[PDB]
């Protein structure tokens, strides 16, 4: 009867420590622990942008009670709801985002994930408001492993290319938050459902079983991944 | 009657605030011993078809006009008004460790019309249709009075003293108006219907018998974060 | 001609028939005219600008050349709720200016003036109607708006430097008389909206009228009564 | 096809009729008015300007203002010195010898100007009583020229202007002898080449 | 069919520049979604440029020789019948109707595409089973050159505007100009119909390649 309506579940990072014996040296922390939680939003009829802001606020509210106090970093959040088309300013030769910033235009609500994380909309109605549905329907869980081909490309170090030409990716933000650039030095550890749906394998990736359909809310103004998503105009 | 005035509501507010009829009041007399007297009134708004924001403005202006007539001349402070209609989701920027609103100000975004109350106060919508315009209805319908004791778990958290960030709450606004911080110095005496509905006990709080649905003279306290003019949707 | 209204306005201000003469004995004459607006399908707020322009066009044609002042216009259509900002103890508009928010189209009148909507459809567009079809004809005169006197504004420059000199403002910036009366709280201006809402509910203008839903246009930007009415939204 | 026909042009004055063509599309009233003025000016820049006609004798303009708004009954002029820049209804402004013809056009029905009936031709002689009052030189005499020395076409008596407008003759002309007897008012920078001329300024948008 | 990309089109652009120039057809695919005409035009231009950044650019083709641009402006608005140039010096920045701008050797094909309906460009006759719009079909739709009495031959960043002989018109042709100003019974108007409908601004100084204006 009188239960909660705007709700979803997700798997986030809870702990980030060293091996049981290791002690801080002169990395950061190697052992990572993840756990499922149920996130509850305040009731009401919200738009997609307002729902996305509240969903991100629930993820960060979890990070502030169990995690920040257990060693996890802001660069390890691992679940974010966005609206951008990453890799928009992508260059085929340098394989980096040349403008140095992801295009700040709203295209379609999105799910950005880090390794070991995911979301589950089996008992939720927010997937429909976000226009992300199951193509053929029991169970709706989108994990990091299901988003093959949807890796977010790394941004160019524009401060560096303008020191001469040195093309290199940007490894940290203004406040020294890791952008999670990988060994290939072209891609980022973040994966997004929108990139895997449009740029992944059309008959084997996330598109084969999903369907695209029709300030406290900006705690990381410097981080290009955690920035507040743009609103549709 | 065709002259019923239509836009009206009843509420209980503070009338007096007089130190006990006694002997002395040194510079070390606890003003928690101040005797507080309350009374019921019927408030009438001008006739017209107003939006929810304009209705909230006129409902708040009716509360203040009563304070200017009776309470102001009987020792009641502007920090003891006791009935305010808002649209914000207080405790948005709340931190589970410090237990304070870290931005120092409540998030100035409109979510849903809200009723904020101080101890001894309340509103009554038994003979009024303004609650339907405010999207606050009875779940199981004879009588609709929402009092301070009915908003358990909806206490508004205290704001962080950002000019001194130490980790203490702000206890006065810029014009030296008491924010009504309590013992433990994390929460405030103000309770809100929206908080008790969403963050209170689901089966014992205000949510069990009220329902959330869809529906400068107006800024006399620009300095005070509690009595500030509500944001517009 | 579709849009047209009738109104009684002042036509002459002259002595009965030395700087010792008191101009409270000036002979004042009023006359009925029919004011016609350009044709079209206008909004209420655009209609109000045209109806006031018709009043001024008559003042420039006869009244101005016959000794009447801009303080004696006597018919103005507004949208404000005057006496918002009224204080129950000082009985003045403490902000020193009337609230510039549109509430409902209003009729403001001076002694001896009035408006007649017997052969006019503008009263329906302005949301002002007769409550019963007992007698044909629709005329609202200054004598019917008892209890709808517009309170006077506070002399803020005297109240602010006193620190208390709580006295009404008796003239505007360009030295236009606000027509303040004895007791120095109220004004000779009356409004239908104030008498409708704040007058006697069973004997005032409410008993036979009904409220329903709805720079040449700013020739007196300094005068708080003749200022261009605010637009909705 | 969105088209219409109109008549357009130191001492002698020539006049000639033409057919003006608009680019195809479904446009609003403001964009339609801008295209029709550009079609008039485009005709002046080819046949006319090179033949001794001045920018003070264009003769056809589509506006939205209510000229004579700031009119004073004593001076018989527009005291603000500028016409009120508010949109009231799309209008047709004409000079002597000019006119517009909507006999094959559907653009008048979009501008809310229809015949109560045929054929629909509106000439300067049909707008009797719709003369635009002259502005006031603010320094009691009418302003005779614009900032760039463009004649406002002031007439004798120094109160009225040679420009006539359909809206003024419809609302302030004779109700049973003017343009109102057979027309009806209904509901609906390349486009600003004369910023100084109060008559030729880009019409305001609703 | 179910997983087929919906927002796609085919076009012929420049691939090699070494002068003899070579062109080839490609199929451009847009991200899925229901986008407006304004937002779709930005994605179609990004697909053309993304192809230039891959095939081309490495082979000597210039940003002057891009050759497929989707616009919304009415070029030749500020055109003068005597000087035959755009006297304001810039094309009018008002949105009229989505448009196709082409250079010699280029073209677009909407035979297997639903984007022509969203761009308000339809076939006037179901007689035709294909819908290809080439540079040779836009006769009379040359975009006039800008003034400064001489035409502007390069952009602000030294990009050739591709001004031609006679120094009045440009090598760029547009469907909207050929539709409204070309031969009514011989140009593109005879078999097409006009109907109702930063990474997106990589050439801010180029008047031809500037981001198209948005309606209203
Ligand atoms: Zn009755």
């Amino acid at each position: 009867e009188y239960m909660f309506s705007n709700k979803f579940k997700a798997r986030v990072m809870v702990s980030r420590k060293a091996p049981e014996g290791v002690t801080v040296n002169d990395h950061k922390e190697d052992i990572l622990k993840y756990e499922w939680f149920e996130f509850i939003l305040p009731e009401g009829n919200f738009s997609a942008t307002m729902t996305i802001d509240l969903m991100n606020n629930a993820i960060i509210d979890n990070y502030l009670e169990i995690g920040r106090q257990n060693g996890v970093l802001e660069s390890d959040i691992g679940v974010k709801f966005d609206t951008r088309n990453f890799r928009l300013g992508w260059d085929p030769e340098t394989k980096l985002i040349m403008p140095g910033v992801y295009t700040y235009e709203a295209f379609h609500p999105d799910i950005v994930l880090l390794p070991g994380c995911g979301v589950d909309f089996t008992e939720s109605r927010l997937s429909n408001l976000l226009g992300i549905r199951k193509r053929h329907p029991e169970g709706f869980k989108i994990m990091y492993e299901d988003l093959e081909g949807g890796n977010i490309p790394a941004l160019l170090d524009v401060t560096a290319y303008e020191e001469s030409l040195k093309i290199q990716p940007l490894e940290k933000d203004s406040k020294s938050r890791s952008y999670n650039v990988l060994e290939d030095k072209i891609n980022t550890a973040y994966r997004s459902w929108y990139l895997s749906y449009n740029y992944g394998n059309p008959e084997k990736g996330i598109r084969s079983w999903t369907l695209l359909t029709t300030h406290v809310f900006n705690r990381f103004p410097e981080n290009q991944i955690l920035i507040r998503p743009p609103a549709p105009t």
